[PDB]
């Protein structure tokens, strides 16, 4: 009769496009991290009901601050977030993805935990992985080992090996067109086209830095409707995104858009 999963009225292009989604947000910083350094959870007071969760590492020499801005613009329209600092900011993209684990496993035992702010609020069997470079090779480590994780959405990704016909998990690919330290033909399009069994996505920004997809961009109504919708189609199974999840934006400001296995 009803999705269970469904939080939220009825999306628009516009809703979707602005700083922020329905919910009120609030967060809190972990005070002993469990397998990581140090975190920052995002979460929404008044969703109605659980949500899923999702957990965001940042690339090399790199800290929370670089990835920050998904947290209240993703917890506003009904998910748990948290963002983390690596134990080492020179940490290899093998330890980065049990880092970030580490993180959601911290999350899940929050949900039980009465004295804290998320105790409750958390659906612990839905979770997704995002990340920004190494920490983007991070993400998809994470989701060719764990299978069961509902979305993945890392942005300029890198790692040592372009091959992850192994994963199968919806995994929407953010790229940069002028990135010049994971450059998109010999990182981001190779391992998107290495994914020959899952829903997939890829959408690279015209003249985009390295840092396209970081706080402070300028294409934030853009990317955040990407990825908001794509999070809200693959972890809530919520068909009222469907068309915003795998549709071509047509827009000035991408170069170059591909998906497969979506519809």
């Amino acid at each position: 009769q009803t999705n269970p999963y469904a939080r939220g009225p009825n999306p628009t292009a516009a809703s979707l496009e602005a700083s922020a989604g329905p919910f009120t947000v609030r967060s809190f910083t972990v005070s002993r991290p469990s397998g990581y350094g140090a975190g920052t959870v995002y979460y929404p007071t008044n969703a109605g009901g659980t949500v899923g969760a999702i957990a965001i590492v940042p690339g090399y020499t790199a800290r929370q601050s670089s990835i920050k801005w998904w947290g209240p613009r993703l917890a506003s329209h009904g998910f748990v977030v948290i963002t983390i600092d690596t134990n080492s900011t020179l940490d290899q993209p093998s330890s980065r993805s049990s880092q970030q684990m580490a993180a959601l496993r911290q999350v899940a035992s929050l949900n039980g935990t009465s004295s804290s702010p998320i105790y409750g609020k958390v659906d612990t069997a839905r979770m997704g992985v995002m990340g920004w470079s190494m920490g983007g090779g991070g993400s998809l480590i994470s989701a060719a080992n764990n299978p069961s994780l509902k979305a993945a959405a890392p942005q300029a990704p890198w790692d040592s090996s372009t091959n992850f016909s192994s994963v199968t998990v919806p995994t929407l690919i953010f790229a940069c067109e002028n990135d010049s330290i994971a450059p998109v033909n010999s990182s981001a399009l190779p391992i998107y086209d290495s994914m020959s069994r899952n829903a997939k996505q890829f959408l690279e920004i015209n003249g985009g830095s390295h840092s396209c997809a970081n706080s402070g961009n300028s294409n934030q109504a853009l990317i955040g409707k990407k990825g908001v919708a794509w999070m809200k189609r693959f972890m809530d199974n919520d068909t009222r995104y469907s068309t915003f999840a795998c549709e071509n934006p047509n827009s000035t400001r991408v170069s170059d858009f591909r998906t497969a296995n979506c519809s």
